[PDB]
């Protein structure tokens, strides 16, 4: 019986009245003069630059003003970050990756300003993620956002109905079991975490091992507990991945192939990476599908920007 | 005629008195209580144990209360880590890596108390390096550290004559050509840019490509500028190497040789990687030679911590 196939747009679209709504009261106290998002583009690969134009016409659309900055060489790209920082028309700030592709990468995702920051690349975010921390501030007033990737893959899963809304808030992906194929600092080893503290058992992979994402078994700190399992070998893999019906996968290879052999009936399937990775016949065998998450994370660092906003006036006295 | 060798200890012996000072005063003022700094291994090397050793007796013999905390498995590093940010007693951190080697390093250098990172390990000392930045607050009193390595690396400089005194500060490095084997995030690129704006061309050497660090070319930003340069072929390497008359070395590789055959006459020779990389005949060839910084690199921490000391209490009230 084959599975259903959801695109990305449709599940950003459920956020779009939410969205336009925030985009409006803003104009309200803005004289009709909307949020403004500059976008770095600084590569030279035409798949970022169609997602470039995706968010750029998006946004625009949900009332923001997009601008979109496109630099020559990379080693100007900081530059330019740090003139936007101090630029108060500015209201949010995205960098598209990869720009050096590399360590770089990682360090100008902490250059950008943390209050402008729409993705939520700098570092706090990450760390409040791991330690399951709401607040920025101490009134607890100030939510911390998410990254958006991550917090998109999660956000699907809500669409889908795996997320079983009859248990409480922090425990509603009990007893479920998911499958990380990728383990970066960026959103393969947050996301792996993010889905553990909700509950589901995680088997995250990496090139190199296997681990085991589960609930924190600590009282010193709030943080998924991780256990560790043999050294990567392929047999091993299938195994995790029979077991866990929620497979998540986002490893930038475009030419990885991931065997339709390991998936199990009923299995949801996810990728986030620029590429297809799922070996196309996948259909026949997992429930749902969605072939990449792209839309949606657009419509992640939206509402992350409003939450910004509404933080930066919050916080504006 | 055969090049001299410098011991790192030889170089670090330099700053014993001036270390010493400092940490006398502060005991008076802590009644005879030395600093407390805290050093973190979680890794199964024994060359990391042996510096940790080293670390461990050199500073208790400075007044200074080293508290060597071992972690059996990696993952509760980290918690470890917060647990002595909140902690009062302890003065300072450090991290012996790698711990993960990869990503996960790059984030638990940003998790340590930003005013107790020893090393210079957070993202604030490396962007305040890379733009010029002196002072972190805005009366320019509290001094911003520079990440210990590649301050070290500058320090064995000074000691060794190269640097031209007679030339005002930040121009010192004028006249002179450098060449790093690394460019690596923590100590790699950081070191080159640092040398850069002191002066001197560097050309930066990395697994894939070659560049080439000046002086800014700019105005909106005061950071090295860097140029560009062909796809690293071996023999590039080898033009750069012999022009610039200073070659800084620090690949990870237990078995990577530099072609003696490179090095010019009166080259300064340096290596940082916690192995030898340059062909021991070496000697036949450099002006001056130091096999490692490692001695050097700890005194950098010291009188690091010392630093923020004052400007934890220079910024008590």
């Amino acid at each position: 019986k084959p599975g259903r196939t959801i695109l990305a747009s449709k599940v950003a679209e459920t956020f779009n009245t939410e969205i336009i709504n925030n985009v409006e009261e803003y104009k309200k106290t803005h004289n009709g003069q909307g949020p403004l998002l500059v976008g770095f583009l600084a590569n030279n690969d035409p798949a970022a630059k169609m997602y470039a134009t995706w968010t750029q016409k998006t946004s625009e659309s949900m009332g923001f003003r997009y601008d979109l900055r496109v630099i020559e060489d990379k080693d100007f790209l900081e530059e330019a970050i740090i003139q936007a920082n101090g630029d108060d028309s500015v209201n949010g700030i995205m960098v598209y990756f990869p720009v050096f592709g590399n360590a770089q990468d990682q360090y100008l995702q902490q250059v950008v300003c943390k209050e402008k920051d729409v993705e939520g690349l700098n570092h706090v975010y990450y760390q409040n993620l791991y330690h399951n921390v709401r607040y920025l501030d101490k009134e607890n007033r100030l939510k911390s956002i998410l990254p958006c990737t991550p917090l998109a893959i999660v956000k699907i899963l809500e669409f889908l109905k795996i997320y079983n809304n009859l248990l409480p808030e922090g425990n509603r992906l009990y007893g479920k079991k998911c499958i990380v194929i990728n383990r970066s600092e960026i959103v393969g080893r947050p996301l792996a975490a993010l889905l553990a503290n909700d509950g589901a058992t995680v088997y995250s992979v990496d090139v190199n091992n296997i681990q085991k994402f589960t609930r924190g078994e600590s009282l010193k700190l709030n943080k998924h507990h991780v256990e560790d399992l043999g050294e990567y070998s392929e047999d091993l893999l299938k195994k995790c991945s029979l077991d866990s019906d929620v497979v998540i996968t986002g490893v930038p290879s475009e030419n990885y192939k991931f065997p339709t052999e390991y998936i199990k009936e009923g299995a949801v399937c996810i990728n986030f990476a620029c590429t297809k990775n799922f070996s196309d016949d996948v259909k026949e065998k997992a429930s749902l599908y969605v072939p990449m998450t792209g839309k949606v994370t657009i419509a992640m660092l939206l509402r992350n920007m409003l939450r910004l906003v509404r933080n930066v006036e919050l916080s504006k006295e």
